Parts: structure tokens; C-alpha cells; sequence
């Protein structure tokens, strides 16, 4: 029997998708999620390291931005699905709230840049400590604040604009998404000023030559922004959605056919079945140990009326389809920077960071661990064990290729240690989780060998379990996508919704959304597809205030009428009092 | 233990380099050894000699971390001082 | 206890061992002000932390600003959250670097959670000068007895006061 | 030698491909003048060894003092005395910290045996690539970028020589 809809990616995007439509349009057509893999989350994984039980150690996401009261404004939809689907959240802290009377916040967390050793805090209170020859009108701004000013020294209120304002924005005569971000920046910057926000700020190595359209107001990673984490792990929404989907009482098809994992599409073709023009080729593919390859068997043929394709850009591209061919999504799939993310975690059975007044944050360094965050002590937890059992997250470069990540991936493996206080509860031979990447006896040593140095230690309690993951590989060559320059995501935006009317095929995911590396970005590209090209309705969890999608500008970008500014009165007075700050 | 020969000191006491450690000491050897009670002016609370860990800690029972919420707090704290 | 008590039962004579100043009356300097002149530079007990630029020793930077007890509390901490507030019989069950804390020589645990700067310092300025005795560390790391807010008492007609009383008494 | 002889039977012309000054003949200042800015700070390849308080890298005080071209060849004898002069057969079997040298990324070792501070100069002055991590036993005796060795170019461009090759074919 035939498939009205075939919800291809296990992604966040697609465990939403096929959800919403079961719960509406499923006892009106047969809906099914396709899966690659033998785990549902995608880049959502939530392991707990043994002895951490309850420190989750997100590999992929871990955290939202709430929704504000206008909810216009912060990581709206995933917010309130949190709420809907009732799932356990917590505060994600980027700061120390210790004193309770001062809170120091990330004012102390650790900055280690040209062999030479600092704090947050050091950047407004004592330049003199930055060993980065920063220009006169460029010292005494922290990363967060120096971005800010050269954004409000672009045009100000940059971060104030509607999309389709923003892209009307030229610099020096040129339209600001037409720039990258460092090809800006090296014309704002002194050229150590340049050098010294590539060493410190937001991510990592990442913040890759990007649309300044996107990447100018992304200082939201500062340490007054709120933040939460599902208690179960981030890995909980698309999993949940994963089980609430099969658990749709009015349904053509049961639970148990509902979600087929372990199916990779490899062909996309145009049948004959006018009512079905899709002849899905899959292939059977068996996951031992998150090693996932594939099983020669034979490639079973689905037939789909539609296939909501939850892919980004590398998943799609691994598809061969006549579909690709179109001239528009031939050159609009090369819109997005593939950039690949790797991330170690070290788990100890003291969190040696207190003892020297850092909690929670990152600290950044000239050295290739570059960063290191503080996550959390297992008794800490809201009824966790009795342990000193804590967890240590790192790796988080962010590069193309070849780096110091990658070049420690091989040797032997990494076994750890028995910690007391998982005596006879799990075996020397099950301390470290068998994942996919199995860190090494030797890039454990380097890792802990470099965040020895980072913290100006002599030596640290060696740690007794730790993971390695990374995303460089196929079907996802890459973790988070960011905007090319030269591109109109604005218009990408939408039309990568469907890229081709003709065909009933639909592309939803992070990877083409405004909210890239946010789980915000998939949510919203499927809602925003659901709504228009399946004409669901605004769900009672969201608001209609919180526009889903940004305002495209019209496609005559070629001397448009000049943008009325508002309250400059305003506007120029807070872009004044914020240079201030930095005198 | 057979002999009825018995050693007080400063020396073998955890209060070493202070008298403390001759008093408690004396007071258990006496205590326990040369029956004698507790002065009513020595409180119940106060523990003399501390007591030992068993002769196998070759794979000891984890700690109860009891208090971190506390603890950790505190270490942190006292960090943020030589800042 | 047993000489705070004893000491009442003998009913023999309390006074304050001052271990610093009590002026002035409004904030005392407590120590503070009192000297030191090491590696011939000299400096206060104050500048550890309010000018740590005058100490000679080039601690690292994780080490600057405490004075040798603070520092020593550190890394008391560092060796395990909450080491001095624990019994005996658990700390000689607490390891560090594998071995157990009692294994290790108070200075053989020192110059491998320390600088070698550090190390000097805290043996170029303890309490019982040469506090040298590479001792079982379990029972000289919590050593936190020394300070200007500590209260010591002494015995007016001296400490051998407690001994002659009792063999008097005797 | 393929390239001197081949050019040699082809009859084609040769230039002596300049690195440095000539001038003056007295005493060439080579490259020793040529120019350095990194770090907002300029100085010369004379004041690494003449000047290294002007070299702006907090490199430790057993790195201070040599040039980058000279600070490779002390990381290769550091590793193995004579790597540069073995056979590549020979230099495969050389191991450093346990593993054999070429199961090394030419960065996943200069981490290992340079400061951090040296590991980030080598990099702002090598060709940021320089080998992005390419195996250690073909990138460590890559000491011939100095103006001490020499270079020949094609008058008639080095295009000449393939092109020279297509036409007599
Ligand atoms: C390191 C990292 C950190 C992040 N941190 C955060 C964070 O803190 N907060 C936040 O909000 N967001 C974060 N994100 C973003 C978050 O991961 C994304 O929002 C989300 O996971 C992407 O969802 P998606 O539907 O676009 O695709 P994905 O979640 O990537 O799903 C793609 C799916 O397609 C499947 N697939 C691939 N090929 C095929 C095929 N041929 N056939 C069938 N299925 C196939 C895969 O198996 C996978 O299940 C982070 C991302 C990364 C990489
Ligand atoms: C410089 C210094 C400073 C100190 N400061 C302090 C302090 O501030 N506070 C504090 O609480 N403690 C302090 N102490 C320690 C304290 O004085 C002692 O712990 C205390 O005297 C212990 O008495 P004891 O009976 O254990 O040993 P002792 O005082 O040594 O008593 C042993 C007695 O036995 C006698 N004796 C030895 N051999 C023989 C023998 N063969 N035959 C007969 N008699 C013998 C000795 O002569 C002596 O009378 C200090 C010690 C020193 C050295």
C-alpha cells in the first residue's frame, strides 16, 4: 500500500512534521517518518557518562533562548513545546551565581590568549593586561561589546531591523549581507583588533566568513542572556515527538509501521503513478555501537504522493534525484558554509574548577583545545547521587578540516577508571561509552596535558570516563550551517519550503532557517511549511505574535526607497552611552 | 598486650606539637585501660583520640559526598578572595 | 578541650596569647602590619594580597594573592573539596594522584600541586618555622591553626602552671 | 635534477630565481633586511637572532633567539639528530613520545616539542597551511625556504618546459 507522506530525517524538523500532521491529517492520509539510523534526535544526543547520571552531556544541543513576554523576541517555538509535550527544564548557567550577594557571573572565567593569562573581567578593568595591540578607540571593549560597536558604527540600530531592512543596509557601498564577516571586520578592525575577536568570542574558529547579516547581531552569547536546557537532555524534544507521533490515536497506520528507522533514501525518482510521482530507492542500514553502515540486502521502493525532506544541506546532497537538477536549487544548496564541530568530554570525580572560583562558562585559549566549559557536579543535581562525579566539555573547535581535533583520532583506546563510587554498579571495560569516535588513550593525555596548562595547574585529578563525537561525517559533512555572502536569505528563506511548486517535495531544516545552529531554525522552516504547503493551522502552544519567519525584502534591491529611521532621539543617545562604557 | 606496661604522650597522638595530645592521650589510656570515668568537667561530646580507618581500605566504600550544595559553594568562595 | 577544661577544673588563671596588635581601638591592624624580609626584600603580612606585586617569590598567577595559610587551605581544597571537614578515618581513605593522601610527604604533595615558588614560600613562611617534615600530609595539610582572628589563650603564671598544679594537686 | 637536465636536453634558458638582495656585493644583506609584521609590530628576519626582544611571540627562553627556518631544524634534532639525513625508508621507522613520526600531523607534533607561543609563531610565520597537518617525515626537513639555498627559473616562464614538451611530441 502507498504513502501519502513521507517525512524523510529523524531530525528535530522531522519528528515535529510528522507529529502535528498524525495528530490532524493522519487519519486523512498515511503518514511515515523515515530514519537513517537506530536513534531518533539527530544532531539532538543526550548520553549520560556512567557516575553522571544526571549531568547530561549534550554532544549536539543543549540549550534555548526563553520566549519574552511580547514573544516576538527569543527561541519562541521550541519554548512552549517544552510546555505542550510537558518536558523537564532547568537554567542553563553561563555564569557563577556564587556570592549570592555579587554574583561574579563569567567575569572570572579564565582567558589564556599569546601565553598570557586573564579574565572577562580583565577587558573593562584592566586593559593593560590584553597582550593584543588594539587600537586606542578599539581598547577597553570586551569581545560581546566590541562587536556591538562596530555594528552600531555600521548603521545604527543594525540589531533593531526586520530582515528585510537589514539587507537594505550597504557599508563603504556595498550591501551588508555582500561582505562576509571578517571581510568586514579587517575594514573596522585594527588588524590585531581582528585577530583578537578570531580568538575570542561566541563559538570558536567558526564564526566562518558568514553574511554579516547574520553574524553582526550574533552577540546574543553574553552573560546577562538567559538560557535553558531540557533536564532530560535536548535529545528529550525529538524524542518525545518520536514516541507522541506513533502515539496518535486516529491513524490509517499503527504505531508500529508509523516511524521506520534504519532506512537511508538514496534515490529520489519521478514514477509513473501520476498520483504518487515518487519512487522512493531506500537501503537497509544497521547501527553497532553509532557506527551505522550499510546492508547490501536490497534497495525496498516506497511509493509517496509527498516526501517533507527534514535534511540539511550535506543529507540532501547525498540524494540522487532529477529534483536537484533544478537550476535554483542546483546554486541555492551551496547558500550555506558546511563547517564541522567537534567536542570532547572529560568526566571527574572532583570539579577542580571550584577550588579555583570558576563554576559554569567557557574560558578560551591560543591553545587547540581553544575552548573548555564547566557543565556540573552530579550532587548538585535536583536529586542526584551522593558523588563528586562532575563533567568537563571541550573540543568545541569549529574548523574545516585536518586541525588538532582530528589528529589524535587513532592509537588506542582511551578505558579510564573505576571511580569508588561506581564500585561493582559498572565494569573497567563499560566506564567509557562505546560511541561511534572512541577517544584515545592519547588525546585524552593531550586534552588533559593542555586544560592542565589553560588553568595554571602542575597537575589535575586524571578523569575516568570521556567521549569524543564529531560531525564531519556524511550524512552530515558538517554541524551547524551559517549564510554565505552574495546570497538573499531572506528570499532562501522561503522558497527553500519548496524549491520546486510543480513537485510536491519540501526541504525543512535548520540548515536554510534564520535560527541556523538553533533548534528554533528547523522548528520554525517545518511550522512555516506545515501551515502554507499543508495548511495546518496556528497550533493554541504558539502565539500569532511570534512571526515564525522574517519579513523578505522585495527582490528590487536596486535603489529601493531609503528606510524613515524611528527614534534616533533615541537610537543615537544609547549608541553614545554604550562608547561610554568602553572610555 | 600481655605486658601491663601503657605509653601517654604528645608523640603518638593526633594532637601533636600541642599538650592537647597528652591529655587525651593519658585520659583514654586511663579510661579504657585503668578504669577510671570521665571527669565531669571532660563533656561527653568531645571526642579524645579520633578513631582509625579499618585495616582494608585496598578498595574503600566511596565517601558519601553528603553536602556539595554546601561545600562547593564555599571552596568557590574562598577562590574569588586571592582574585 | 581537656586543657580548657582542665585548666577549669584547676581553677588556675586564663589570658589572651595575642598572635597579633590590638590598635587601633575603631579596626585593628590585627597582624597585618607585622614584618617580613625574605629573598631581601621586606614587606607586611598585608601586601599577600592587597600588593602582591612586593612579594619576591614569582608564584604563579592561580597562586597570587593569598597569604601561606590561605594558600595552603587552597590547596587543602584543591586535594579534595571539604578535606578538613571529614574525620580521620576518611581522610586516610581520600587519594590523590592515585596513591592516598597519608602515603604522601606533606612537601612531596606540595611540589606536585604547586609551583616550585609556591613551595619555597610556604616553606620560607609557616608557622613551627621548618615546618619540614615531608609528615604524613593527612595530619600537617589542615594545619589551619595560625592567624589574627584565631582566638589562643596562655596561663598567666605560664604553661608549666598546668604540670606543678597537678602534681601539687597529685 | 630531473628538472635542471630536462630544461638542459630542451635547450630552454634559466635565471637565477632571486630570495634575497645582492646588493651590497661587498656584504649581501640577503633577506637578513627583508620585512616582518605580525602581531601589530614590524621588524626584519635580522632582529630575530640581532634583536629577540623585538620579536612581539612570549616564546620560552630555550625558543628565543633563533629564526623560524633555524627553530624547525632544532625541533628535528630535538625529535632525532640526523632525520634530515636518513633515507626515507630509515626516517618511517623513527618514532617520537611512542608512535612512528609520520603517524603525526605536523602540528599534533609541534604542540608537543614547541611552546605554545612558538607552536602559534611557526604558524603567522612559516603560508598559514605551511602543511596543515600533513605527515611530520615529508614537512619537518622542509629547510630549503631559506636564501642559503638556490632556484632557478625559466627565462620563457616555467610554462615553456610543458609546452617545450607538447610541441617536440
Ligand atoms: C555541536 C552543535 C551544537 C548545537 N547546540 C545547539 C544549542 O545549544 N541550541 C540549539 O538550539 N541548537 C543547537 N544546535 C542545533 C541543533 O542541532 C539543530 O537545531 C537540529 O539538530 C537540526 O535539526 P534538523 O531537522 O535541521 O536536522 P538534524 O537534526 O540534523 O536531522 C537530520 C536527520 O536526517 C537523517 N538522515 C540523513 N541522511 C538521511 C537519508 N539519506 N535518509 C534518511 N534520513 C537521513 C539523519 O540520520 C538525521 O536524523 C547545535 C548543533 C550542533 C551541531
Ligand atoms: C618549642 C615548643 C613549643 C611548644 N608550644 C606548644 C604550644 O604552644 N601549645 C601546646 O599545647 N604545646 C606546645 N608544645 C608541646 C607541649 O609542651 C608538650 O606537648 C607537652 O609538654 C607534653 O608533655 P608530655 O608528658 O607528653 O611529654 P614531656 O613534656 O616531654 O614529658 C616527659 C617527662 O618525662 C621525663 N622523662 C623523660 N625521660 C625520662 C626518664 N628516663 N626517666 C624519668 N623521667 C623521664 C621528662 O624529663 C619530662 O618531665 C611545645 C613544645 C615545644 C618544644
Amino acid at each position: 500500500q502507498p504513502l501519502d507522506v513521507a517525512i524523510i530525517g529523524g531530525g528535530v524538523s522531522g519528528t515535529y512534521s510528522a507529529w502535528r500532521l498524525q495528530e490532524a491529517q493522519g487519519d486523512h492520509q498515511r503518514i511515515q517518518l523515515f530514519e537513517y539510523s537506530d536513534r531518533i534526535g539527530g544532531r539532538l544526543f543526550s548520553i549520560n557518562l556512567p557516575g553522571l547520571p544526571n549531568v547530561v552531556a549534550e554532544v549536539g544541543g543543549m540549550r534555548w533562548m526563553p520566549a519574552t513576554k511580547d514573544n516576538t523576541g527569543g527561541h519562541v517555538m521550541v519554548d512552549k513545546l517544552v510546555g505542550e509535550l510537558k518536558l523537564e527544564s532547568k537554567n542553563f548557567p553561563m555564569g557563577s551565581n556564587l556570592p549570592d550577594k555579587d554574583p561574579v557571573g563569567a567575569k572570572d572565567n579564565l582567558f589564556y590568549l599569546r601565553g598570557e593569562r586573564f579574565r572577562l573581567r580583565d577587558f573593562t578593568e584592566a586593559p593593560d593586561k590584553i597582550p593584543y595591540k588594539l587600537a586606542w578607540s578599539e581598547r577597553g571593549y570586551g569581545p560581546e561589546d566590541l562587536q556591538v560597536k562596530v555594528m552600531h558604527n555600521i548603521y545604527p540600530g543594525f540589531d533593531k531591523l526586520s530582515l528585510a531592512e537589514q539587507m537594505q543596509v550597504k557599508v563603504f557601498g556595498k550591501e551588508i549581507w555582500r561582505y562576509g564577516f571578517w571581510d568586514l571586520l579587517y575594514r573596522v578592525l585594527s588588524n590585531e583588533g581582528y585577530q583578537f575577536m578570531k580568538d575570542a568570542g561566541g563559538y570558536e574558529a567558526n564564526v566562518a566568513n558568514a553574511s554579516a547579516v547574520t553574524q553582526l547581531p550574533a552577540t546574543e552569547y553574553s552573560d546577562k542572556t538567559v538560557f535553558l536546557t531540557l533536564k532530560k537532555g535536548f535529545q528529550a524534544l525529538p524524542l518525545t515527538l518520536a514516541k507522541r507521533f506513533a502515539e496518535v490515536p486516529g491513524g490509517l497506520i499503527a504505531g508500529e509501521q508509523r516511524i521506520r528507522m534504519n532506512r537511508r533514501l538514496a534515490s529520489v525518482q519521478f514514477s509513473d503513478d501520476t498520483e504518487y510521482p515518487y519512487r522512493l530507492h531506500f537501503q537497509a542500514t544497521r547501527t553497532v555501537d553509532g557506527k551505522t553502515s550499510d546492508v547490501p540486502g536490497a534497495e525496498e521502493i516506497i511509493h509517496a504522493r509527498q516526501v517533507i525532506l527534514a535534511l540539511p544541506r550535506r543529507s540532501l546532497e547525498l540524494i540522487q534525484s532529477p529534483l536537484f537538477d533544478d537550476p535554483w536549487l542546483k546554486e541555492n544548496i551551496d547558500s550555506v558554509l558546511v563547517q564541522s564541530a567537534f567536542k570532547l568530554f572529560l568526566a571527574y570525580e572532583q570539579p577542580w574548577w571550584r577550588s579555583q572560583g570558576l563554576v559554569a562558562g567557557r574560558s578560551v585559549t591560543d591553545l587547540p583545545i581553544r575552548q573548555c566549559y564547566y557543565m556540573g557536579t552530579e550532587c548538585e543535581q535536583d536529586g542526584g547521587e551522593k558523588t563528586l562525579n562532575s563533567l568537563l566539555m571541550a573540543s568545541y573547535n569549529d574548523i574545516g578540516t585536518v586541525p588538532f581535533w582530528k589528529g589524535l583520532e587513532d592509537g588506542a583506546p582511551f578505558e579510564g577508571y573505576q571511580p569508588k563510587s561506581l564500585q561493582g554498579r559498572i565494569d573497567a571495560n563499560e566506564v567509557v561509552p562505546k560511541m561511534q569516535y572512541q577517544i584515545s588513550e592519547e588525546m585524552v593525555r593531550i586534552a588533559q596535558r593542555q586544560v592542565t596548562s589553560l588553568h595554571d595547574q602542575i597537575e589535575l585529578p586524571a578523569p575516568y570516563s570521556a567521549v569524543y563525537h564529531a560531525w564531519d561525517a556524511d550524512p552530515f559533512g558538517g554541524g551547524w550551517h551559517e549564510w554565505k555572502a552574495n546570497y538573499r536569505l531572506d528570499l532562501i528563506i522561503q522558497r527553500m519550503r519548496h524549491p520546486v511548486q510543480e513537485q510536491e517535495v519540501y526541504i525543512v531544516g535548520e540548515a536554510y532557517s534564520y535560527g541556523q545552529g538553533w533548534v528554533e531554525g528547523a522548528l520554525t522552516t517545518a511550522e512555516s511549511t506545515l501551515q502554507d504547503f499543508f495548511g495546518l493551522p496556528r497550533p493554541a502552544w504558539l502565539p500569532e505574535a511570534y512571526q515564525l519567519l522574517p519579513a523578505p525584502a522585495p527582490v528590487d534591491i536596486d535603489n529601493p526607497p531609503a528606510l524613515a529611521c524611528t527614534d534616533c532621539k533615541k537610537t543615537l543617545t544609547e549608541v553614545t552611552e554604550f562608547a561610554y562604557t568602553g572610555i
